[PDB]
């Protein structure tokens, strides 16, 4: 209520059926901790490493298979003055794992039916925790070691503002705008 | 009520079920209690030490499986004016084991989405000191051996209010940003 | 009522099922009240010794094994304007054994959410009087006997007031900051 | 009600299941009735002995074992402005013996969440005076006898007051603080 | 009402089973009507002699073992400006046998919850009547014959009110504290 | 009404279940009529003679056996301005004989507690007379052959009143204090 936003067989909406209830088979878990490529891990400006949603999409595709895994709703979308989230749950093979909410930015009004999406992939992303996927992420050796041997760090032009930041890059991708 | 904030097959929300039922087979016994390695352990600048939660996500994958348990809301988000709370339950094997509640920090409003989920991950981090998962952070002397061994202390310049802290940080990381 | 404070399968909120209804197995018995080490007992500095509370829950999953015990609150949060309480019942193989009530004090509103789990060690470490684990902690000839051989007493200058308080220690741990 | 206070399977709260319905089996008798070793019975400085309660779970869990035996509530937490009562009765092996009422002495606020529980260990040692734990401690010739063999009386300065007090204090203690 | 005071399987609160039903087995007649020793039966100063309670409760948990009989409230508990009494009846077998009325003196409010056993220790010292346990106590033959070869009759100084009262008390006992 | 008082399996308060149903077997008709011994009979100083109520109780022990017999509450107690009644139901073998009223003397208020207990033996002391235990007590003729051979009369000092009053007393007894 204090956030300054607003509304916009099984009843999966509210259902916990499955939550923890037994463990997939053996390739199931080979394959969901199978490690990251380094490669397509990126950076933002501001120096967090992360993975694109759609690799995350990819590994559940090649893990449980299409339409082995979905993601449900939970809660109404509560769109902030800023910012839009909304909560989230993952099911793979009849079977809730878990729940999380997710964020999206939205800088004007047009913007809210694009970004309402957006924080469904957000969730997602976080889901994917329980699942181990993408560990080496959250893990701050990869981080340091990432960020000293496959990134580097460069002055760039702020361009609304004029500005020179300091930024983090990948050794081989370019400037992108919001920036430079 | 006195907290300055507001809220924001088996009912897991209000069931007991299970609750210190039976306890689980042998090797998931062996695992859980699988001593940590040193180099994984974490600590504040303050001087506390901590593994990171990811960690804890693995062990639990490790010894339960993916799908094999799972965290629950118990009670309605409660957001302090300061800080984002809220009960979560730990279930492994369709069985009930504990519930905690797990809180974080925010400092701006756009904040709150991000912060609710990081205190999940809290309550998942105190859920698992009733599997006797990382009990040696909390020994004593674990503790006192592990910083007096593993970790030095030095002085920072807290950039904020150019002063200079005394900080607690381990021999092979650098420092990090509350600070220098 | 006359405290100053507000409150924040099997229903086992209520339920007294199992209470005293038969003993366990042998082994349970044996491990149960298996001599406490030395070295691991702690003390205050006013001279009030004590045993970690992680090492209530190694004892308890080294006799009941994981998942076969199990907390269960019994009544709403009660919190006190300079203290937080709460009970607490202990569960073992499905059968109730005891309920304490758990008491932890804050000096902070920050603080009620970290309080509010320290309680609920605490009244473990109640709970567990039933069970007769750390009964030695108890008996004053253990409490005399381990003071006069195991801990040393000596001056300490307490940082707040610059004051000279005369603290119990034990004879290789060293002094930690509520003084020096 | 005129106490200057206010309250703060089988259901067992109410059930009077089992009181006096049959007696326990041959050892039980035997290891009930023990007779009491001379030098852990402790004696306030005011000239009245007593055995740890710590002392009366060890009998009790060597008689019935862990788990065969409890203590319920039976009423509301009555708390005076002194002192904090509760009534609690004793189940062993599925059957009700007692009910009793025990006490407790608080001198602050934060102390009744402490006091709460000492009360209910003075009920067990009120409870068990049905099973004939402990009789020596009530038999008039057992109390001199101790008292003029194995106790001595010797004056005391009282701190709070500067006063000199003759106190009662078994010959190998020494003296505790609420004096000297 | 017009005592100055204010309240404070089988519903063995209410029922009458058993009451006077079939009589119990050879060595319980026996053990029940076993003569008292005379070197425990004590005597006030007032000139009335009695038998501890522990003895009675030795002597029920002789003749039916522990567990085998106990004592139930019957009315709630009436607490006089100077006094404090309650019902309690007697069960046997699970078998009803008499109810009584037990009484005991406070002095102070802080009182009333150590007294309010006291009485029920009287009341099982009534009810003990019925079993026939204790007779020679209530027989002016042995009171007399008790009184003139084993107990004497001194002077003592009163020191409340510096008065010379002549006393009773046995010949191997010493003065106690209501007076010198 | 008229009275100067206030109140204070077989339903056995209100049943008239075995009321004069079928007699008792042989033995207990002859021990119920044994002639009672001389020596133990007392007398009031006022001239009127009686049998201590304790060995009503152990006749009844003797005739029906411990647990074969019981008194019943009959009429809530009505307490009087100077004096305490009840009516009581003797039940014997699961089977009702008789109820009597007993009453008792108070001269304190105090004494109510201890009083409604006198009344109940004085009620029984009544209900024997169905039973024909101490027929002679109630015959003229053992009253003055009993007066005339085994008591004596003799003046007293009275000590309230410092009077000399002609009271009756056994051969062997001594005077009692209401007198001398």
């Amino acid at each position: 209520s204090k956030l300054g936003g607003t509304p916009l067989d099984i009843d999966w909406y509210t259902s916990w059926y499955g939550l923890g209830m037994k463990p997939f088979e053996a390739k199931v878990q080979k394959d969901l901790i199978e490690p990251l490529d380094p490669k397509d891990i990126e950076i933002k400006p501001d120096g967090l490493i992360y993975l694109p949603e759609i690799k995350y999409r990819r590994i559940l595709n090649k893990a449980f298979g299409a339409g082995g895994w979905g993601l449900v709703p939970r809660s109404q979308t509560i769109v902030t003055s800023k910012l839009v989230t909304r909560e989230y749950g993952l099911i793979c093979h009849g079977q809730l794992i878990s729940v999380a909410r997710g964020e999206q930015d939205y800088f004007n009004e047009a913007g809210i039916p694009t970004a309402t999406e957006g924080c469904k992939s957000n969730a997602l992303m976080r889901c994917c925790k329980d699942l181990g996927v993408g560990s080496e992420l959250w893990d701050p050796v990869f981080i340091k070691k990432f960020k000293v041997d496959h990134c580097t760090e460069k002055f760039v032009e702020h361009v609304t503002t004029k500005r020179k930041k300091k930024i983090w890059l990948r050794k081989d991708r370019q400037v992108e705008y919001p920036y430079k």
